[PDB]
């Protein structure tokens, strides 16, 4: 997150940390929304690739010990059907992992409320962005869990030529685009949180971001439009 303020611990409890294997080590790739006590929703373009995932749930610092992490395998990976590698813009990019183990939920550690399918944000509606991911474009991660309000940008307005043209699709959220704020990498595969009626829900997870730079005024971060996603969603989890 460009931009970002530190979250507090308990703001977010769905964020999780999707982590790859590095010879002795663990590191942090992407974000991932807890969904259900044993399924993360994450980005297809996070899991696609070649490496060995492990999810962290109550991770708050990935470079110290916070005292609420529970550490858990990644047991089976269900990328969209209609993905296609390596092409954010094409867009389902999605994909759901089912945990090893069951985590506990605590004040650290709580599903991801999602929207009821086909809920569409009105423009310029509040949402934040959480995450590790790069905090200037070409920084480094963060250590603490970052945050960013990132309004959002309705379809008619971000698929115009003066913002994303016929790269952003329906099935996306557009937010940001200040040129201050935004996401950035390791940042992909988390949520979008936006305020609705008194309640945070996930509508967005995280997927791309311009050519020119993570924070690039009137190229808002993009991210896949949860609400369109659920019934695929409650079939892979009822399927698996
Ligand atoms: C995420 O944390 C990360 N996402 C990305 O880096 C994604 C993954 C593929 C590359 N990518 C990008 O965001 C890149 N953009 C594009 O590849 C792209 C831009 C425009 C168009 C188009 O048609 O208009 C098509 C593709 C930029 C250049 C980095 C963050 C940024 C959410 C992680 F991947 F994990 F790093
Ligand atoms: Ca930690």
């Amino acid at each position: 997150v460009v931009g970002g303020t530190e979250a507090q611990r308990n703001s977010w409890p769905s964020q999780i940390s999707l982590q790859y294997r590095s010879g002795s080590s663990w590191a942090h790739t992407c974000g991932g929304t807890l969904i259900r006590q044993n399924w993360v929703m994450t980005a297809a373009h996070c899991v696609d690739r070649e490496l060995t995932f492990r999810v962290v749930v109550g991770e708050h610092n990935l470079n110290q010990n916070d005292g609420t992490e529970q550490y858990v395998g990644v047991q089976k990976i269900v990328v969209h059907p209609y993905w296609n590698t390596d092409d954010v813009a094409a867009g389902y990019d999605i994909a759901l992992l089912r945990l090893a183990q069951s985590v506990t939920l605590n004040s650290y550690v709580q599903l991801g409320v999602l929207p009821r399918a086909g809920t569409i944000l009105a423009n310029n509606s509040p949402c934040y962005i959480t995450g590790w991911g790069l905090t200037r474009t070409n920084g480094q991660l963060a250590q603490t869990l970052q945050q960013a309000y990132l309004p959002t940008v309705d379809y008619a307005i971000c698929s115009s030529s003066s913002y994303w043209g016929s790269t952003v699709k329906n099935s996306m959220v557009c937010a940001g685009g200040d040129g201050v704020r935004s996401g950035c990498q390791g940042d992909s595969g988390g949520p979008l949180h936006c305020l609705v009626n008194g309640q945070y829900a996930v509508h967005g997870v995280t997927s791309f971001v311009s050519r020119l730079g993570c924070n690039v005024t009137r190229k808002p971060t993009v991210f896949t439009r949860v609400s369109a996603y659920i019934s695929w969603i409650n079939n892979v989890i009822a399927s698996n």
